[PDB]
RNA sequence: UAACUGAAGAGUUUGAUCAUGGCUCAGAUUGAACGCUGGCGGCAGGCUUAACACAUGCAAGUCGAGCGGGGGAAGGUAGC
């Protein structure tokens, strides 16, 4: 399971007297071969910040049946103001897509991608956008079943 | 055989936050200019402004096998 800190954000709360400080960490974990994950942890020090989130990260996870090592179709997708699109490249193109992006690629074990955001670049709503894309992308065999046909004749 | 295959974001409004929205940055390019410095070669490029005014030299001649004249050099014969 390799593990990602995308993000750590210092947060603070008015209080009399004075304020208080806390910690808000984003991590994604995945196994590389269709499984991975994302949480978020909100703590007084980063340790037990990125401690939680990745125990959120782990109870949050999905499975992702990709096409060998890249998508098997153009996605689409947007979670808020953070609209995200992911199309499928060849054999040694690499992963060309932002950090927050890039984070949940790479933990799914996508290795060939070109993936762009439109409208906010918020870390979150991003890594929920990919990761809502990611969930939904389908498969041939998906298809072939939905439609009762074959695999051959879906083409 | 081959004639293409292609898309990354970041900073900044607030005690936190999300959104909206400008401004700024990371790239490529140039008939460039300026500052510091400066060994060589190959191949290119070189008044983007005053279609402003121009000294001087050169950038359109050739044909005597179209024609009549006119020139000045070599020869020969005759006298001395
Ligand atoms: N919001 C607070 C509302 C307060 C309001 N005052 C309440 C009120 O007044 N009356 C009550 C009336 C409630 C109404 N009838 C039901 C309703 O709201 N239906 C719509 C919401 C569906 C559902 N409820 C929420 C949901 O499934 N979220 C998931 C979730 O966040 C997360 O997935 C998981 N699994 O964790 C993420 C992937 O990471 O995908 C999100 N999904 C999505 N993101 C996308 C997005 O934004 N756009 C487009 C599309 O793509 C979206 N789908």
């Amino acid at each position: 399971l390799v593990e990602k800190l995308v993000a750590v954000d210092r947060v603070a709360k008015v209080v009399k007297g004075g304020r208080i400080f806390s910690f808000t960490a984003l991590t994604v974990v995945g196994d590389g071969n269709g499984r991975v994950g994302f949480g978020r942890g909100k703590a007084r020090e980063v340790p037990a910040a990125i401690s939680k989130a990745l125990e959120a990260a782990r109870r949050n996870m999905i499975t992702v049946d990709l096409a060998g090592t890249t998508l098997q179709h153009p996605v689409n997708a947007r979670h808020g103001a953070s609209r995200v699109y992911m199309q499928p490249a060849s054999e040694g193109t690499g992963v060309i897509a932002g950090g927050a992006m890039r984070a949940v690629l790479e933990a799914a074990g996508v290795h060939n991608v070109l993936a762009k955001c439109y409208g906010s670049t918020n870390a979150a709503n991003v890594v929920n956008a990919t990761f809502k894309g990611l969930r939904d992308m389908t498969s041939p065999e998906k298809v072939a079943a939905k439609r009762g046909k074959s695999v051959e004749e879906i083409q």
